[PDB]
RNA sequence: CUUAGAAAAGUACAGCGCGGCUGAAAUCAUCAUUAAAGCGGUUCACUGCCGCACAGGCAG
């Protein structure tokens, strides 16, 4: 079913894909290339279960080989490669994005599991800007204004848990919107 | 390119004898330091066993 992806790459019928724009197809096979043969058919088949076990295998690798501690970890140890790798594709449009659409649906709910391991991540400035489309000026205008709490231009001061709720309440765009991939 | 050119002041030495600063005194009255204040563990060192032990040892 190689050859399948010749069809899906020109925009029509591809029943078991899910049919998008050809920008963000060719953009996903980009995706793809790092993580061109049969394998690229069958992991849109049993899309959602597959991409959820994927993500936990890089999770529990992640974990169980993490040599930092077991708290305190930063968001490249755990979660570095998947996320902000996928993050910056084209547009940036959760629907059509649908790495970065169930990427965040597994993030958001198993958010505060456990201790909390994933909500108390601590991350630095520039990651944030990346992952809020924000202006340094104006991420040094929030902490001023005390939005962003810190526990500096590049210093892990901030957490996953507050970052990714204050995107849900302040970043939310017409495309970049939590609606369009619940 | 120096009032340029050059140059050994060195040998000895006993300061010694004696001494009463003494008389007198009051420092001395009064006094309001007062007002106002977060230093903050989110989990983290738990639960069993032995021994009589406010003794001391075991394991997960």
């Amino acid at each position: 079913a190689a050859c399948t992806v010749s069809n899906w790459l020109a925009g029509h019928e591809s029943k078991p894909l899910p049919n998008l724009p050809k920008s963000y197809r060719w953009g996903l096979v980009h995706w793809w290339m790092g993580i061109d043969h049969f394998s690229f058919v069958q992991f849109f088949s049993n899309w959602p279960r597959s991409f959820h076990s994927i993500i936990e295998d890089e999770v529990e690798f992640n974990l169980e080989h993490a040599v930092v501690s077991t708290s305190e970890l930063r968001l490249k140890d755990l979660l570095g490669r998947l996320f902000f790798g996928s993050i910056r594709l084209p547009e940036r449009n959760l629907q059509h994005n649908i790495i970065l659409g169930e990427l965040l649906c597994y993030l958001e709910n198993r958010l505060w599991q456990d201790k909390g391991l994933i909500a108390n991540l601590k991350m630095n400035a520039l990651e944030a800007t990346v992952m809020l489309n924000c202006s340094l000026d104006q991420i040094a205008s929030m902490v001023e204004q005390r939005i962003l709490k810190p526990n500096d231009v590049t210093d892990y001061l901030f957490h996953f848990g507050d970052i990714f709720c204050l995107w849900l309440a302040e970043f939310q765009s017409d495309e970049f919107n939590r609606s369009f991939y619940v």
